């Protein structure tokens, strides 16, 4: 199941965090990891086009190659907490998996910056919980954890030390595509 929560930042500003730029996911937490072990890389870029905040998303696994993205419209539940709704897509925007109601997730900007946040994300697919999972995001990938995002990881009772850090993951990201898919 997910955790409910999550606290969003006391004055976080959209405007920075939704300028439509890339966030690197430096480290995160799992709370359910799979069975099968599996190195991962993301990277997200939220923004605005058309009237509508929207999300891009991104996963790379450097052993595989595999790559897939998403794109989804956001609504916002409360400044910092959200709900998207996404569709799996081509890195050109045609979709592989239309918008589907039990296919959604949220997440709440617990801590940001102009160069760094601290997200909770809760992954639907399918109408059933897949779990807590915690990041620390940069917009710039090799960028370790400042003192800030690292004070608010402990604010939220929770220890650095069980983020996995994708650094030396050999992680590639698609930035161009990123950004162009925010319209899509
Ligand atoms: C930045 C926050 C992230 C968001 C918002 C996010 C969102 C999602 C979404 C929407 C999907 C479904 C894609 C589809 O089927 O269309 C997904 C799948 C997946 N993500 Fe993430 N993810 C994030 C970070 C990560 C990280 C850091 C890892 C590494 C632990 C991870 C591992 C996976 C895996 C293994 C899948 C496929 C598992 C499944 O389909 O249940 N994600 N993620």
């Amino acid at each position: 199941k997910c955790t409910k929560n999550a606290l969003a930042q006391t004055g976080f500003n959209k405007d920075k965090y939704f300028n439509g730029d890339v966030w690197y996911v430096t480290d995160y937490l799992d709370l359910e990891p799979d069975d099968v072990p599996k190195r991962y890389c993301a990277a997200l870029a939220a923004g605005t086009a058309s009237g509508k905040l929207k999300e891009a998303l991104y996963h790379y696994d450097p052993k595989t190659q595999d790559t897939f993205y998403d794109v989804s419209e956001l609504q916002e539940e409360s400044p910092g907490k959200y709900t998207a709704n996404f569709k799996k897509v081509e890195k050109n925007g045609n979709v592989k998996v239309d918008v589907t109601s039990g296919n959604y997730y949220t997440f709440t900007v617990m801590y940001a910056d102009d160069s760094s946040a601290l997200i909770h994300t809760c992954l639907h697919k399918g109408n059933k919980d897949l779990g807590d999972l915690y990041a620390v995001l940069n917009r710039n990938k090799d960028t370790n954890a400042g003192d800030k995002v690292k004070g608010a990881v402990t604010a939220a009772s929770l220890k650095f030390s069980d983020f996995i850090s994708t650094k030396d993951n050999k992680c590639e990201y698609d930035n161009v595509s990123l950004k162009s898919l925010l319209t899509k």
